[PDB]
């Protein structure tokens, strides 16, 4: 487990089937964000969706994926994105956090607690409609079709601590989500065992 | 059997589910074209959806809906469209047909045979985009989350003789679609018993 968890999802096959459902309880309403999260890719490639919240007219309206030896942001749309490079590998918990703002369209990445994008002046005075999902291990695809689901875009590793946050942490409560210490540190829009989250084809918590 | 048909479709009841599925052999890429139908109107509420097929990108590409006393028939979009007045019945079986083209806008309707409403220059250049999914019986939506089809925009009733062509319907033919020696004549974009048809969330197939 990475820092101090007993309970991690396993993905142990990407397949045509395995993906999740998460419905959360409380409003989406965000001007601005932060997503603390930690995370073992065993395989990365050119384009590997770990999650996207996506509305009926905005599939793309949040996500972030892999790219080979890259880290990609998409908000918004697939036209506005971040980007980092060579931080993610095969095999290692790493924590992964960021931050946004519609202000000035401020945003921002933070691995292991430390600083990895920056930019202003993207999605300024944007704001997250709500009416969409959140999927986590996939992309839309077949699911009931015998299989169905973009294997190359599905995930196998160990997940654990899925947790969403209402509003920007600060750069001291980021570093310490990215400390040892960072298991019982949860937000507010999504909290690990306080939001529904409901595995499927494969992804088997290791509690 | 009206229009000498031997088999239909019951939608005994508007709910959440109920609509069919249908798969037309060929692509949907038309500029002039015509499609005629016989329609039992059991409930006419003031918009019942008949059909509704759409694309990803427009929702409303092509949709007849039923108003209280109005076939209200859509062309592209909300934005063009063609209308009936006060000649839409209850519970008797009926026939409504209309017709379309790009090359002046033209466009037309059939009840019993004959001439509805018509207009020009009416989305002239327009060509109806392919690929899409023909939704029946009910405004595309949601069926296996469970309900999701609007009740004020699903229908109910016997419905026979489903028929699509790739190109604008003569009077003479209309007539002859009108007529107890309708059946036969079935359109080649879909033919009834030739295109696939699932009747779905309580409707079911009679004759």
């Amino acid at each position: 487990l990475p820092a101090g968890c007993e309970t991690a999802i396993l993905f142990p096959m990407r397949s045509k089937k395995i993906f999740g459902s998460v419905h959360p309880v409380r409003p989406m309403r965000l001007e601005s964000f932060s997503a603390c999260i930690w995370v073992k890719a065993t395989d990365v490639l050119n384009k590997t969706i770990l999650f996207s919240y996506g509305t009926k007219r905005n599939p793309y309206e949040i996500q972030l994926y892999l790219s080979y030896q890259s880290i990609v942001f998409v908000v918004g749309g697939e036209e506005n994105k971040l980007v980092a490079e060579a931080m993610v590998s095969l095999g290692r918990w790493t924590h992964l956090c960021g931050t946004w703002n519609s202000e000035e369209g401020l945003t921002s990445l933070w691995v292991n607690g430390e600083l990895a994008a920056t930019t202003v002046e993207m999605a300024t005075g944007h704001i997250v409609p709500e009416g969409g999902i959140l999927q986590i291990g996939q992309e839309k695809n077949g699911c009931c079709v015998g299989g169905g689901f973009d294997e190359t875009l599905a995930f196998s590793g160990r997940l654990t601590g899925f947790n969403i946050w209402d509003s920007v942490l600060s750069n001291e409560e980021i570093r310490e989500t990215g400390g040892a210490e960072s298991c019982h540190i949860r937000g507010n829009i999504v909290g690990w065992g306080v939001t529904e989250i409901q595995p499927h084809g494969g992804a088997q918590y290791v509690s």
